[PDB]
Formats: C-alpha cells, structure tokens, sequence
DNA sequence: TGGCCGTTTTCGTTGTTTTTTTCTGTCTCGTGCCTGGTGTCTTGGGTGTAATCCCCTTGGCGGTTAAAACGCGGGGGACAGCGCGTACGTGCGTTTAAGCGGTGCTAGAGCTGTCTACGACCAATTGAGCGGCCTCGGCACCGGGATTCTGAT
C-alpha cells in the first residue's frame, strides 16, 4: 500500500521541506523514493544535499458502468477502477457529458454497474452542471440531492492550482470512499497557461508529475481516474491504460473507438447523448 | 507558374610556381708556410679528507580561532544581433628619387717603436670597524569617540 510522506519527516527531513514536497505533489515515501535527484532539486528552495538526504532516508522506510450498454461491452463491462482511462476526442463530442454521467454512475451499486463510491470533479473549463448530475441520478433512480452531496467540485484556474487540488483530494479521499475522480479539460490549462515554446518542457514536466500523481492516487485509493483531452501527446500513452477516440456522428449520436489498451481490444461502439444519460445509440 | 536565392561552372586573367638555358661568382680543393699547440720537467698550493661540535631543522602535541567552504539570491556584465558610415583597400597616371656606376679625395684606421709613469708586491703600522652588551623611545596595538561615506528612499 501507500506510505504517506509524513513518515519521511521522522527520518529527519525538516517539516518545511516535506511541505514543499507535498506542494509539489509527493505524498508518500514510495513517491519520493523512486525518483532521481532532479525531481526534488527542481523544487524551489531545495539543494542537491537536501535531495540526497531525502532519497537516502526514503530508501530506509521503503467496474463503473458507462450506462451505455454498447459502451460497457466496448470496455468489457466498464472502467477498471485503479487505473487511468483517457478519452480523447474533438470538442462537442460529449466528453463532458460522459463525465457527468459517470459522476453519478460511480455511486450506483456494484451489482448495478457502479463503484458504490462518491465522485470528484475537478473542472478547468466551466462546463460543470449540477443539473446534469441530477438528470443522471433520476435516470438511474438515484437521489439527485445525495448525488450532489457526494460530489465535491472545484474549478482549477491554472496548472499550479490543478496540481494543488490533488493535495486536498488525497487527504479528503481517505475519510470517505470515492470511486471516481474527474479532471475536465485536463490539458486545457497546459495550453492556456503555458503558451510559449521555451516553456514547453515546464508544462510537460508538470503534466508528467500530474499523471504520476493520478496513477499514485489510483493505486492508493482504488478510485477511477478520468482525464479529458482536447484534440484540435505521446507522454500520456504509457500513463493512460485505455485510450478512447471520440468522433461526432451528425445529430446527437457519437462514435467511440478504442485506440490502445493492453487488455481491451481496439474496437468501436456507437452511442448517443440523451438528457438522462450517456446511453446506447437508438437509430 | 513566377520569383528568388545557392550553387556550380566557366572563362578570363593574373600572379605564382615550375622548367629550361647561360652564366658567374662563390665555393671547394691544392700549396706553402709558421706559430700555436704538444711533450717534458719542475714546484706548490689548492683541494680532498678526516674528526668534532653544535645549532638548527624536523617531527609531534594541543588548542583555538580565523579563514575556508558552502548556499543562495540577484544584478550586472558578457555576448549576440543589427544598422550604418566611413575609413581603408585597390587601381591608375604621374613623378621623384632610389639605385648603380664612375671618379676624387682625404681622414683616420691600423700598425710599429719608444719609453716612462704606474701598478704589483712587500714589510711595518695602527686605527677604523666589528662583536658584544645595554638601554629607551618610536611604533604598534587597543579602545573609544568623530567623521565620512554609501545606498535606499
């Protein structure tokens, strides 16, 4: 399991540097331990000696239904909890709609295709609609009020705030059972904030660390990690376990394709976006 | 398809290198000679060697503290790019004097002879300078106040 980074402070790292590591997004001794010097050195106010002391002392201690049956079959029954699933597609393909649907379906009983856990929606694009969550809840006969009470929401204004919310998510996810973490327009802040060309490596490093934190949180809490990508990077490939390509069919009916999964076939399924739901295509 | 730029080549030229031919003076060999280098014998003093001593260099112990090492923020200086203008490179017509060859001449370089002033050397002398001892004041260090100076405002 995890080894929360608090224990690293008893090794004699000072607590301020541990706070800087938590701000960076390292929350376990496992997390600090299996990384090279440069990760800790790149943090502001950390020299090579402090990074070597951290690594040295760290080595001492150490299926959610989509609600579309065709899509569930495409996924062999739904998202695997504990792993990151990326859905990349054009704008208006229904990524946000799928997120809203899953934010409620996660709360469904496991026998009903849920995870019996609360949902987490981190929004960067303003598209969060509690009324859509209410619609999905009424679709499955779930209490809309309890759905909104079991979904904690916060809009990230920048990449630093986007990573900082993970610090609150890790501590908050310990007290209550969650099953779904949603990050909508996850890549948008890396394009709007970091727009220059010399700063590309900085946003790539921040994204890499963010993805590693996502995988860490997935393995730590056994929750589903959902991130949304606008396709107007090869780094996500090794990190994402299931890549879904979304494209528009005219009207409100969307085509979904699987474009990489080591376990799931590359395959396609047709679905629609209905007021209640993300739901099977009904010609 | 039109334009622009990179390139390649090609032709002109021209300055540099290479090949050939005449000469010449500069270099290689021969000769005669004489003086500087070699053999011999001599002395003596300079250098090699041996014993001794002591002083002064090396090594160690300990402390302690000033300086070295290290981290970090930042600012200012190194450096790259760009535009311009002017000073400098190139070429050409003119001229000036550098160079070469001849002729003249005389100051002074160079050699020789002579000799006298002067310096090596030596003995006796003695007083200046050196080794050693002692002391006091210029300077250095401490401390404290005054003044100056720098940078942010």
């Amino acid at each position: 399991g995890p080894q929360p980074i608090s224990r690293l402070e008893q090794c004699g790292i000072n607590a301020n540097d541990v706070k800087k590591l938590e701000e960076a997004g390292f929350h376990t001794v496992e997390a600090v331990a299996y990384a090279p010097k440069k990760e800790l050195i790149n943090i502001k106010g950390i020299s090579e000696a402090k990074a070597d002391k951290i690594l040295a002392e760290a080595a001492k201690l150490v299926q959610i239904t989509t609600g579309s049956k065709e899509l569930d079959k495409l996924l062999q029954g739904g998202i695997e909890t504990g792993s990151i699933t990326e859905m990349f597609g054009e704008f208006r393909t229904g990524k946000t709609q799928i997120c809203h649907t899953l934010a409620v379906t996660c709360q469904l009983p496991i026998d009903r295709g849920g995870g019996e856990g609360k949902a987490m929606y981190i929004d960067t694009e303003g598209t969060f609609r509690p009324e859509r969550l209410l619609a999905v809840a009424e679709r499955y006969g779930l209490s809309g009020s309890d759905v909104l009470d079991n979904v904690a929401y916060a809009r990230a204004f920048n990449t630093d705030h986007q990573t900082q919310l993970l610090y609150q998510a890790s501590a908050m996810m310990v007290e209550s059972r969650y099953a779904l973490l949603i990050v909508d327009s996850a890549t948008a802040l890396y394009r709007t904030d970091y727009s220059g060309r010399g700063e590309l490596s900085a946003r790539q490093m921040h994204l890499a660390r963010f993805l590693r934190m996502l995988l860490r949180l997935a393995d730590e809490f056994g929750v589903a990690v959902v991130i949304t990508n606008q396709v107007v990077g090869n780094i996500i490939a090794h990190a994402s376990t299931t890549r879904l390509y979304l494209r528009k069919g005219r009207g409100e009916t969307r085509i979904c394709k699987i474009y990489d999964s080591p376990c799931l076939p590359e395959a396609e399924a047709m679905f629609a976006i209905n007021a209640d739901g993300v739901g099977d295509a009904k010609d």
